[PDB]
């Protein structure tokens, strides 16, 4: 395989593994192309490939992926037809080739929603074509997410094959089926937007600011390791997202193995958890380092108030490397504390920096920086006071009416966005509250911060598209560090126009009284949002005992036969209640 570099991949990955690649690759570059040509090109290709691990000295095995990929890609006969310029790649050499290729990729690619099928469907045709199925669904996957790192999507698409298994063959499918469906999709599209942000905030901020934030998040996963080693891995890991955001998954998938390679050797020296996943499989060993449980802290835990106060060379070591200073003091900090969000650790240290930065050039430096580990007291309490603020109300509420008192708070304070937006965003800011409150204390914060960097990344490329607001772009435009408490400390707006009624709004029908929990609460979720809208001035009270009297209305009209003159003549009288009580 020294002569073929795609026989060589076949063998270090399954036919089965390269099949699902090439086609992933394939969806990414050229989303447009239907599914049965895409089937088409990969079995030339995978026919091909075989060839090739029989005779490598086969011609056109010589040839690298890159150059091989380019050739089946300028096979395509629609390649001008539907991807214009893209067609145009096809005379350069295979350096600007493929980078002309990846320039053309649609980071939002213009189609149809995916409609959910019946589960007697579904499970019909992971019977009867199961393959079929099995490879639409990362066509589709892939289409619609063409930057998604193809390995991630292979692991998605054999979870999504385990709830065919299990929820299949079973007396009720669908209450089975469709909250792991729901999961996934909502592991999947976090998983997507995370990959977004780790680019992004690359390119929108430092390499230090970077660099800084996987010092803190590796130190806590690897406590039980040196700076050097935790300053080693910083640098390699952000060489391979420098270089898997430049898009070259060849390139990517090779340092991971690389990195992952020099993780499960040298395993003593960085955490105990790393051999499960070090056992594993190519793919799957790097996948499983990234989520690693946090190795246990060693039971001493000498006082960093030794090393950063109450010590001389505190100001020395920090004007000499401070960054190396700064970073140790953040490893060492980060490792005594795995259940700090990691934004909050680098707050934490660009106030200890911010100190030092004052006290060093005080006429007595120690008693300057005395009560820094006292400036941080507060900043640990604002994310720990919003999650048992947040949790609490949670438990209280239950996931829905939680959902529904996100939707009246934050219309209020940003009526501005649509409604379609408020709904998705408080249902997912739900999920969160639902997700990492059966947390423990400990490892709430972490939780948090994952899923809102997500739920506020998706919301701040959304609205940034198409703006409304001036106060959410301030966030969305912000350090990663103060993004979130930029979202906290916003207020309602007092400068809202209200917007006018119309009455379809707040009309309903029968259909919801027996449609899915799902599907009903979100056309109920609407109107909230619409009644927030219509109404922004209106109290807690005012707006729970229109919700009273709409609940009533539902669960009567529900239980009447003709309900739907039930529904039309107790919504005029609804309506007509509602705007008596809030006008
Ligand atoms: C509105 C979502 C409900 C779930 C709980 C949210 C709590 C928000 C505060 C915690 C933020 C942690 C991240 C950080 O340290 O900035
Ligand atoms: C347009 C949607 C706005 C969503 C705001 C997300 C805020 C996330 C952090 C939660 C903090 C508590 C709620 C708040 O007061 O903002
Ligand atoms: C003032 C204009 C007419 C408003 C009509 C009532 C609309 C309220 C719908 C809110 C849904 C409540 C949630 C629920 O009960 O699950
Ligand atoms: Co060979
Ligand atoms: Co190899
Ligand atoms: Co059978
Ligand atoms: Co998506
Ligand atoms: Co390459
Ligand atoms: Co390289
Ligand atoms: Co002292
Ligand atoms: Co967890
Ligand atoms: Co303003």
């Amino acid at each position: 395989a020294h002569k073929s570099e795609v026989a060589h991949r076949f063998k270090d990955l399954g036919e089965e593994n390269f099949k699902a690649l090439v086609l992933i690759a394939f969806a990414q570059y050229l989303q447009q192309c239907p599914f049965e040509d895409h089937v088409k090109l990969v079995n030339e290709v995978t026919e091909f490939a075989k060839t090739c691990v029989a005779d490598e000295s086969a011609e056109n095995c010589d040839k690298s992926l890159h150059t091989l990929f380019g050739d089946k890609l300028c096979t395509v006969a629609t390649l001008r037809e539907t991807y214009g310029e893209m067609a145009d790649c096809c005379a350069k050499q295979e350096p600007e080739r493929n980078e002309c290729f990846l320039q053309h990729k649609d980071d939002n690619p213009n189609l149809p929603r995916l409609v959910r099928p019946e589960v007697d469907v579904m499970c019909t045709a992971f019977h009867d074509n199961e393959e079929t199925f099995l490879k639409k669904y990362l066509y589709e996957i892939a289409r619609r997410h063409p930057y998604f790192y193809a390995p991630e999507l292979l692991f998605f698409a054999k979870r999504y094959k385990a709830a065919f298994t299990e929820c299949c063959q079973a007396a009720d499918k669908a209450a089975c089926l469709l909250p792991k469906l729901d999961e996934l999709r909502d592991e999947g599209k976090a998983s997507s937007a995370k990959q977004r942000l780790k680019c992004a905030s690359l390119q929108k901020f430092g390499e230090r600011a970077f660099k800084a934030w996987a010092v803190a998040r590796l130190s806590q996963r690897f406590p039980k390791a040196e700076f050097a080693e935790v300053s080693k891995l910083v640098t390699d890991l952000t060489k391979v997202h420098t270089e898997c955001c430049h898009g070259d998954l060849l390139e990517c998938a090779d340092d991971r193995a690389d990195l992952a390679k020099y993780i499960c050797e040298n395993q003593d020296s960085i955490s105990s958890k790393l051999k499960e996943c070090c056992e594993k499989p190519l793919l799957e060993k790097s996948h499983c380092i990234a989520e690693v449980e946090n190795d246990e802290m060693p039971a001493d835990l000498p006082s960093l108030a030794a090393d950063f106060v109450e010590s001389k060379d505190v100001c020395k070591n920090y004007a000499e490397a401070k960054d190396v200073f700064l970073g140790m003091f953040l490893y060492e900090y980060a490792r005594r504390h795995p259940d700090y969000s990691v934004v909050l650790l680098l707050r934490l240290a660009k106030t200890y920096e911010t100190t030092l930065e004052k006290c060093c050039a005080a006429a007595d430096p120690h008693e300057c920086y005395a009560k820094v580990f006292d400036e941080f007291k507060p900043l640990v309490e604002e994310p720990q006071n919003l999650i048992k603020q947040n949790c609490e109300l949670f438990e209280q509420l239950g996931e829905y009416k939680f959902q529904n008192a996100l939707l009246v708070r934050y219309t209020k304070k940003v009526p501005q966005v649509s409604t379609p937006t408020l709904v998705e965003v408080s249902r997912n800011l739900g999920k969160v509250g639902s997700k990492c409150c059966k947390h423990p204390e400990a490892k709430r914060m972490p939780c948090a911060e994952d899923y809102l960097s997500v739920v506020l990344n998706q919301l701040c490329v959304l609205h940034e598209k198409t703006p409304v607001s001036d106060r959410v772009t301030k966030c969305c435009t912000e350090s990663l560090v103060n993004r979130r408490p930029c979202f906290s400390a916003l207020e309602v707006d007092e400068t809202y126009v209200p917007k006018e009624f119309n009455a379809e709004t707040f009309t309903f029908h029968a259909d919801i009284c027996t449609l899915s929990e799902k599907e009903r609460q979100i056309k109920k979720q609407t109107a909230l949002v619409e009644l927030v809208k219509h109404k922004p001035k209106a109290t807690k009270e005012q707006l729970k005992a229109v919700m009273d009297d709409f609940a009533a209305f539902v669960e009567k009209c529900c239980k009447a036969d003709d309900k739907e003159t039930c529904f039309a003549e107790e919504g005029k009288k609804l309506v007509a209640a509602s705007q008596a009580a809030l006008g």
